[PDB]
């Protein structure tokens, strides 16, 4: 009843605990062993300036030579678990097979998952973090177009074969809503679609639709390939944010809110639960939203053995007033009810600190969407920007710790509200490239120091989340 | 007076005697060392049918790994002087600097250039032999768009500051002739195109108009920045072949011959001579024909210091009776006289044996264009396909052996009438890829056992070589 | 009689040209080899607030593990020389003998050493660049003690036995001026003194009367025992700026100007000219500044065997209205003679370019001081800041390219006027550790790429020194 004193007893026996990363933020050997180029590649290249700093992510942090290290660290955690994805472009450089099985590449992940196995740390594997193949993208426009689907399959096979004797645990994609949204209508993230040029009207919604069609073509590729002979299970993982009403009463704001939520989840969990689209969307869109085949469908309905969500913040939302994604969802939002805040700022200014937001979105989710398993696959938070400490000082993450804390207690409650939570993973493991951020914002219960070879350190949360929950 | 008497002291003292090799023909590790694709990776890859067997050069005959060897046989073979180009996507395999350069690739042209050094053979090196980076390719149309100066420009530069200490003889482009015709033409080689997907009528112009400018470009950047710091010469080769008017007499075939030449050599020939393409191609083609700029004449006009050739075969030329290159040189090619073929035919159908065409297109190029300085580039011929012959009866190659002595009798005879001719390097040094004909056809004076690791073995010829011109 | 045209072959044969590093800037390694501490390693990591991003030199441009690549470099490049110093601290980690002599440090030398004549390039060492090891300055304050003699001597004559042999060129210090200044006056620098906590009215007297006993009893030690079996030379390194008096005619701001000039160079240079300080300094610091006993003089006076000077900028000068040495200059800077700047500005607003400061203060020197030989031991610019241009663009560096052609004209017009000069080095060879400014602030030749592992590249002006200056 008190978050500061939340521990691995209060879970049940089989709960997992763990932390993760994503390719492209944290391997670098962007060209090291056979790799091919991604659109991550490519726009931070050509687009410096699209970036913090005008950095890019050829040598990141490095754990594509340190890897020994980070699984080193990882025995010393005490966590269940580790989540990372797996660079399409690594094994496959040129995208499809026609472009040569990368067999280097195929051993450095072989390499990393005989690593944690050695260590009693079980492996949660991504396949795509938004790092599409540079050549299926300058071929055929990437997600734009659908022969995405059949590459990807391809794609997804290979690793089923490769690693799934080990590996038992896949999830297809992580946060497509980001890579969609920030993709193809703000332009922001690779490829820097839509202010032909783009489209903020028109792409974001076949992306989002080539998208779930891969993913379905891939889980019924497993289900009905694989699983039996390996027995694992796969899901997929999605941004969330809790949409709160900025007045409580206004009926008007209920609508607002729920809406919001239609447009970032129910774009991906409404297709893999009833095989369409929600009515909210199909409203304010209408004709510049895709339709599913009835085979289609049939093949999202269900597809899926557990799903995770990613959390990190809560809004206010209340009604608006050529064509664009974001002008479609008729909703502000907003960060105060009459001059305070939902909560308080971390080092980013577009993350509140709202812990009862994850139980909220936890409980909506089971409600809405009747999941009967899920996984919290990312949440945490960034220290405030401050070259000017030195390690000891840096290290001492408290707004971290708590942050975790209060994440954790939270996810306990949803729990006692029957959702069935299987387990949380604290994000990241490493501080790493952050995008667009570049290497400005820390996210890490692990320190990297960026001035001598990223020498890794354990900040206060890493050694907090050891005591209280290894095993 | 006898050819089959020919040897090294017919010729003056400084005559260079080599032999040749071009990248993506021989190197094979397509994917080792960081190598990015280029056009005739992704052309084999995915279009399998347009090479006979299907075959393509991920491995061909592994100069990559066994460079060592093929500099031992070098040794051996005793001659001045060996001519083999880099691979663009080798040393930069996104194509422009801002895809990152290749130490690795760097270092393999390094320690190639070292051990032919290491032994006193001279190292004559082409910038270009149509491997264009297919990043390249995908972002703009490589050698369509003009932007490929730029780019083959920081190319040039690189290789001339990483090499040029030691490199003295540079050539920017061989055969750029094919490239333009069978690329965008007949759609016979990589990038296969025209015959939008398309215009075996424009096309061809433009792709000939950009590598005249990007052989500019890259020789102004050599003569104003490194000439006088490294004191080498760039030049550049062209592949040509005699043309016979099909009736002596009729000067309406004295016409068509020259008009064939025109086509072939005079278009890329003509520009660098005085800075425009001949009448007879401004008339027949016209509007169709790209111009120069007044500056981009001024740059083109006398931009080499040497040429060389490749000659191989000849033809009888007549005149001929939507648009396209090949029916826009209106004329019609025989290959008899009175069931009189103009020579006899090698193992390759389109190969007639004809010595005198050497002398003549020799003779034909001083006269016309006024060179000072040449070197025939290219010349040989194929064993006839056979593989039902053990080694000992496979590597006597009679053929060849008369071939050479036959062809280099008649650079010496042009030597007499005049004309310049500093050296001759037969093709090829080893059997290796032949492009659409894939392994079928044997082109090297040294024979290589596909069947048991590409091992090397001299032909008569190499030991004829050898002992003829040893020093 | 253009600039642009300057080239090797305006200079008498024996001319010499080349490029530089200091150690701390390029070596990272910090940690390695046996490597200890230096004062700058301390500051950064101690007073991460004093330098620009909280960055230090513990990696750098990691020049000890890729110093064959740069030696690789220096051999394309073409230049006569290199000039480098030594990191005290690596070859003494405690600083003084019984500290422990590192053999790892001294064979690093060695090998660079040997890899620098191996591809005939001169070797300029410099022994002092500001690094004073750690265990000196906690012992006794380092340069603060007269102690500070004893274990410099110790340190060179370890450096003349190991490399004396090969190495024929020494420097004791660089830039004394630089490091008592900010070290000890502003406290801007290592070790940050200045700004008991340090007197910037005593201090840097202090240590620069030390500073100058270290560098004559090292002149004395090489003279005395190794300059007849070695045969090589040694001198010194001085930081100058020219200074103009606002007024061309006040005979008021003529003085200022040469006070100004007293207080710069003077304070080094007259003590090993005449064996004691200058005139002004006696007046305006009286009893505040230190007396040498008549035997330092005679050690002092003459203590060279020849000066280098480094250039960067020049200044109006004009008389000034507890102590301090800032203050007690009695002069005031200006840069605008009615908004007529002396020159325009280049990435940093400090340095502004006035081609003909370098005339002049070498003319100066000369007339001054009597100094029979010359080098131009630094001279350089830095590129505007820019993080978002990409390689192709970055690299053209024509501010630094045609800074270099003007400063470089403006040394031969100081030889037309008598001055013996007998080589020039371009500062800086990398983009490297910039002190204060971190790695914000360009010098190099060469581009480093920070995100991919130090990626060397030479920016034009390297192609330009190559090409007009090889041999
Ligand atoms: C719902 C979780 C998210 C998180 O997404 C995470 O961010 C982490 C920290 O960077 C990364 O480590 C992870 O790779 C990622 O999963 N971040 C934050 C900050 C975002 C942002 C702001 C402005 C422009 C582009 C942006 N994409 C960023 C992504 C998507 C989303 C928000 C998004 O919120 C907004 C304002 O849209
Ligand atoms: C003037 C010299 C040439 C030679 O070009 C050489 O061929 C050698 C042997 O393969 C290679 O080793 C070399 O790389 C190349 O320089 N070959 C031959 C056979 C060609 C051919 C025929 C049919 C389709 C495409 C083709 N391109 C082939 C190239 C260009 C040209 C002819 C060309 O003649 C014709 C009919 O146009
Ligand atoms: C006379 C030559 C110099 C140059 O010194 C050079 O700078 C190069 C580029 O950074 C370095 O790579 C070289 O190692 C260094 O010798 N820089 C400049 C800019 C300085 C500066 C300004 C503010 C605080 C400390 C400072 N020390 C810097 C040093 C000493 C001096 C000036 C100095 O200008 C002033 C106001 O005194
Ligand atoms: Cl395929
Ligand atoms: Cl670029
Ligand atoms: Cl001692």
């Amino acid at each position: 009843n008190d978050a500061t004193r939340i521990s691995r007893s209060d879970f049940p026996a089989d709960f997992i605990m763990g932390t993760g990363s994503s390719a492209y933020q944290i391997e670098g050997g962007a060209r090291d062993g056979g790799r091919g180029p991604s659109i991550w590649d490519t726009f931070t290249h050509r687009r410096p300036d699209m970036i913090r700093g005008g950095t890019n992510g050829d040598v990141a942090v490095d754990s594509y030579h340190l890897y020994k290290e980070d699984v080193n660290i990882l025995k010393n955690l005490g966590l269940d678990a580790y989540r990372f994805s797996i660079s399409w472009s690594r094994v496959l450089p040129g995208g499809r097979l026609s472009g040569g099985v990368n067999k280097e590449g195929i051993n450095y992940y072989n390499n990393l998952i005989d690593g944690l196995l050695a260590n009693g740390i079980k492996p949660f594997v991504t396949l795509f973090h938004w790092d599409v193949p540079q050549a299926l993208e300058d071929e055929y426009g990437g997600f734009l177009s659908p022969r995405i689907v059949d590459d990807f399959c391809e794609y997804a096979e290979l690793c089923f074969w490769e690693f799934g004797d080990r590996v038992k645990h896949w999830m297809t994609l992580n946060q497509p809503w980001t890579f969609s949204v920030h993709g193809y209508a703000t332009g922001l993230y690779a490829p820097g679609r839509g202010r032909s040029t783009g489209n903020p009207g028109t792409e974001p919604y076949w992306v989002t639709h080539h998208l779930l069609l891969a993913h379905a073509a891939a889980v019924e590729l497993y289900k009905n390939k694989f699983q039996r002979g390996q027995e694992g299970q796969i899901g997929i993982s999605h941004a969330t944010q809790w949409m709160e009403p900025w007045d409580e009463n206004s009926a008007s704001d209920v609508e607002a809110a729920a809406r919001a939520l239609d447009f970032m989840l129910g774009w991906f969990m409404e297709p893999i639960t009833s095989g369409d689209y929600p009515k909210s969307m199909k409203k304010f869109v209408g004709s510049r939203l895709p339709k599913f085949s009835p085979e289609q469908s049939k093949m999202l309905k269900g597809s899926y053995d557990f799903v995770g969500l990613n959390y990190y913040t809560a809004s206010y939302v209340t009604n608006a007033s050529n064509f664009s994604y974001n002008t479609d969802i008729h909703v502000t939002y907003e960060t105060d009810r009459n001059g305070v805040p939902i909560g308080p700022q971390s080092g980013s200014d577009w993350l509140l600190i709202y812990p009862e937001g994850i139980r909220k979105i936890l409980v909506y989710t089971k409600k809405t969407y009747n999941v009967p398993l899920i996984y919290v696959t990312e949440n945490g938070v960034d220290d405030v920007k401050n070259t000017n400490l030195t390690l000891s000082e840096a290290r001492k993450d408290s707004m971290r710790l708590k942050y975790l804390q209060d994440h954790i207690f939270n996810v306990r409650q949803a729990m006692n509200d029957g959702v069935n939570v299987k387990g949380y993973f604290a994000w990241s493991l490493l501080d790493n490239f952050e995008w667009g951020e570049g290497y400005g914002v820390r996210f890490g219960i692990i320190h990297i120091d960026y001035n001598d070879n990223f020498a890794r350190y354990p900040k206060d949360s890493a050694v907090w989340l050891m005591n209280s929950f290894h095993k």
